[PDB]
């Protein structure tokens, strides 16, 4: 089988940053993702606009510069393009890794490929950096497994002249509800809390706020969904149902690590934080030479890490892996 | 039964036009679309820009403002939701037309909901605007079958770093592999013909022409595709065979009407050039009170009706219906 | 000598929707504007995003749709070239109104074209449309006079790496920082205020406040200019004067109407605020067969009135115009 | 005061020879009369480029657009970002006004923003001035009327207005078509008896379409003789012809400052309008004096662009860093 010194599981912006951080220091690493480089970015919604200025979502010290004061999804796909051929980082792409198990001082690494077959490496390192948004945080209602119902947002021109809910209220929901009304969609929001979250951005609540005081968006607090069908939803509020039309449903619910990848490799995740185990200073989790980056590293609070922060994990990693040599 | 008096099939913008060029002799007919409005454009290339003004894609006297000076896929669709609005265009969207069925002096025609459910309606006029991209020119080709080959090209980004066949010699094939090289695939372009095909716009030749030239491209003319693999294409040229390694295929070899639907309605078709029997200042086919509106209109390998032309069927559809209804 | 029933002098957004509005009743009138159409938007700065939705600019029934929510300076421009084109509003451009005089029961019109030479009109209606942008708010200190000194905003760029004072506290300011942050320049903001104008759009204010708070803008309330030098600027707060290096000064002060060129046809003025006299349901100033329309209403300091409720003063006008023949 | 490199020109090709000689340990002062990349800023608003944005890098500072081709804006942003990160050293808003052999050095004296004059002695000399600053006048009656322009910004304000676009530059086609975007009528005049070969041949299908559907007026052969406020005057084979005019765009071309060149020693030839230079070293003539940059274009002003003119700076560092 095939001999690697690292393997690092994820292509987006972290394992990619923990990839240059080793080549920095001599070792040339193999990604393995199974869509290609930056999935997660590539699944954004078509328009999005991120939060941050483009300079923080540099990796590799190459320059990514924008005329605008933030960037959209096709410029950071772009972007993470040209860090890829610029770097020489190794990407088996449209491969899926299935299963880490140690082998003596080593990790027996299990794959498949996109024709189905199987693939087994052999590595001396490993950085899971696997993200979270392949696992949305699902509701379990009847009726969410329909059609109708998704749990990732694209584009509102579709959705012209239906009736719309969205599910949630942090800003994958305020964005997809505001491209719904700008689309010509009737929205519904839907939520838990019974305000509006503190977590969405400063900048665009304004607008969401004035078309909720004025009835635009029809948004309900408080709101448990306890029924979807093809024609329906029905929701309760302090207890009580109320049953609307509803055409489609926007579940914008959050996603969460597969924390079942981790344990089954050895690592330990901390109840009470839901954090996995790791040291700071090296990312390197309870399991020996086993190590994380990026948002896979975050506790229940998922917003913790982000492209800013969790660029610089595979800093740590390469200085760790480096004095430890091969 | 839902009683009409036109029904028109399908709501792109020649659908639409005819809808509107009804309203101004007092008909407001009912579109029936199977997915939402103007469909095709939805489904065209994130990246998509149109090849004509937006002076030339108006319907119904609504303005279409571009700062630029041609528009793009987004601006369309906005554009489009916008004239269904403002000039209350009735459309039954997500329900698809199964059959037009003669009964007696009027038409029956059977549909399918988006949850399943069969609907009839009895309707005095039909109007056929249902265009040909839903279906693609089939190769014909071992292989073609697999997940690895599409008909059609939506966005360049997953293709980063694959080795990737476009067929055909439309223009959607010179820019799905124009796309596909800026996006880093390594491209080679398929194509029976053996000079590029005059129809491709000239502006777009030159990029395509300096890539082949600067050995970017692999380009072979007069070239037959054999077969498809998961990992390898096979074609000929003057009957030597050459087979190369191969990660995706987009088989960009067009779309033609799908005549079957007209034939069992009742309309007929032009052997060597696809083109349904018409009476052109009707736009009346041979079959009595069902016309056609917009690309279907065409035959050959098309290049004659596009949005700019087939925009205007709908006048002489309208002109014909009141004339039979006063 | 032209005889017109109507002139609309300024061919901005209101003064075309007024000319619009009179075609409805059966007038096509004549706009006089000295530049071309809509002059003060493309005089806005190259990169200016409207705050209004594009439909709440619309006139005359024209769709103004736009892919985005909000529009910019050239969707904007794109769109009332067509507006005039679509509707035939006849503008006479690059013919500035130096006169209005009362002669019998009509008005003589002067104008200077843009070769130099005089034509005179008479009008029996005059609808004065002029907005304010041409007029800016002068500060009259020493220095204002210098070139490094402007009461206008275009692009950021050639500022880079540039000590940039933006004096005021309305959007203009606040959108001129930002870009010029953006373009690499040293920005301090000088406002005469003691907190933010509650005019700033609140989609824009959390940048600017987090730029004034980790240090990257210079922000003075309180603030009042004293001289501009080539390479200094001095200011007071608490009358606490600090000189500061400084290259290049933008006054975004704000705008008034042209208050001589009303007063001079027999409009009554507000010397203190600027507004001239009119009644509301005719938007008829003071004196008989005068109307305005568009921001010009509002004064010195405007804002009530904007695109979306000026654009239908001339409905008011076209219906008290149409009842007296 | 003392420098070892001055540079002549903040845009893209001088910018691009201060960054090589930063490789060789030369940290040069480039000298600009407006900011950083003025051609660029007074480039059209509309401006796209005909190169991709690959082409357009120095420095090795990445260019990453998720368009084909970058517009005017993101080259500005861009070349501000390179300035910044590079910590290129540009003095700005200073007009360099004379350089002059002193010993073996050159006395440079130039002009600031607030009038002052200022005067370095400089051991070597890089001039990457372009010509965009230079329009190729026509020497007519009413040339000089404030209606002419030998610029192009906008197109807006010429609405329904009669212009005039002389030249057969890709400037001129381009702004002959912003010009009917923004529904001026437009007549072209161009002395060639053809369409030039010099029109980059994704731009010629859209205005000979215009040309042949009768939205632009296309003269060949055209001579232009007189332009007053409200006419023009040209002549085609024999014939003189007035036609109604209000504005006209002079998109006639740029030619580099030889007066600047040779005044410090540089020949230019006669016909052609190239400076002398050896190729591999980007030296003229006169010793220890450079250009980099469209400077270095003769009568074919397209044999230079950004592509190559941006490493123009490498075979001067080459030659600067072996000298020193
Ligand atoms: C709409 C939206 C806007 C956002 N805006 C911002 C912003 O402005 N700034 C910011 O910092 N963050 C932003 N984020 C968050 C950002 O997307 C994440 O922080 C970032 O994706 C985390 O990077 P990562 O490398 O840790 O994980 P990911 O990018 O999720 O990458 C993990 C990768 O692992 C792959 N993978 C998973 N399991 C396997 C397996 N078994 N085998 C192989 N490969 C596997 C996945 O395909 C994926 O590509 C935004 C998110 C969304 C949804
Ligand atoms: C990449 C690309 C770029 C193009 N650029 C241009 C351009 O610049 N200018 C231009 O004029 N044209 C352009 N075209 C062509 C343009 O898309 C067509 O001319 C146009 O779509 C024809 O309109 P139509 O209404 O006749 O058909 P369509 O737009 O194809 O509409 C037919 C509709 O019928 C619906 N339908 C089909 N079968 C059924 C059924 N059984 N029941 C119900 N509904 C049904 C479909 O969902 C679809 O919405 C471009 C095409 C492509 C692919
Ligand atoms: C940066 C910026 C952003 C803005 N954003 C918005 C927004 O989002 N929404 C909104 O509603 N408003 C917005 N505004 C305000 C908007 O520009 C004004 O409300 C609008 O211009 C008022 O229209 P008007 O026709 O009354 O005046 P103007 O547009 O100023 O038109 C007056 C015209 O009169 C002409 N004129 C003046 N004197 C003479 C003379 N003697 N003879 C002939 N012609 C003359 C001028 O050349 C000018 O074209 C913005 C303004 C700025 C500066
Ligand atoms: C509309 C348009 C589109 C173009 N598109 C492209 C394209 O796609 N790709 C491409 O490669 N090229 C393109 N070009 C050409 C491009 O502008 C030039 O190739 C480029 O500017 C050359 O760079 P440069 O540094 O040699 O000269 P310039 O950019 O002209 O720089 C010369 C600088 O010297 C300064 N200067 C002049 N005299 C003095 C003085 N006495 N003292 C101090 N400073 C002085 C000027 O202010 C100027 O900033 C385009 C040009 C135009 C007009
Ligand atoms: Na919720
Ligand atoms: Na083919
Ligand atoms: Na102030
Ligand atoms: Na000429």
């Amino acid at each position: 089988m095939q001999k690697e010194t690292v393997i690092i599981i994820g292509g987006g912006p972290c394992g990619l940053a923990a990839a240059i951080s080793l080549q920095k220091v001599g070792i040339n690493p193999l990604v393995i993702e199974k869509g290609n480089i930056v999935n997660a970015i590539y699944n954004y919604p078509t328009h999005q606009t991120f939060f941050s200025s483009s300079e923080k979502l540099e990796i590799g010290d190459v320059a990514f510069i924008t005329e605008n004061r933030k960037p959209v999804r096709n410029q950071a796909l772009a972007y993470y393009r040209e860090v890829v051929r610029r770097k020489s980082v190794r990407v088996n792409a449209f491969e899926r890794v299935e299963k880490v198990q140690k082998d003596g001082e080593a990790f027996q690494v299990e794959t498949t490929k996109r024709d189905g077959s199987k693939e087994i490496y052999i590595a001396k390192y490993i950085v899971v950096a696997t993200g979270y948004y392949d696992n949305p945080n699902y509701m379990n209602v009847p009726g969410e497994e329909l059609k109708k119902v998704a749990h990732y947002f694209k584009e509102g021109h579709p959705y012209f002249d239906r009736d719309v809910v969205v599910i949630g209220g942090k800003n994958s929901s305020v964005d997809a509800a505001l491209e719904l009304v700008k689309s010509g969609a009737r929205v519904t929001v839907l939520y838990r809390g019974i305000e509006y979250s503190p977590s969405i951005k400063p900048w665009i609540l304004p607008e969401f706020e004035a078309l909720v005081r004025n009835g635009t968006i029809q948004m309900h607090f408080g709101a448990h969904v306890k029924e979807i069908t093809e024609h329906t939803l029905t929701f309760t509020v302090d207890g009580e149902a109320l049953t609307i039309k509803n055409d489609f449903v926007f579940a914008m619910t959050g996603y969460h690590p597969d924390h079942s990848f981790l344990t089954k490799m050895g690592v330990q995740i901390d109840e009470e934080t839901g954090r996995p185990f790791y040291t700071e200073d090296r990312m390197e989790t309870n399991a020996e030479n086993i190590f994380i980056a990026g948002v896979i590293a975050a506790g229940n609070n998922a917003n913790e890490i982000f492209i800013e922060n969790g660029r610089f994990h595979g800093d740590a990693i390469a200085q760790t892996i480096a004095s430890r040599e091969k």
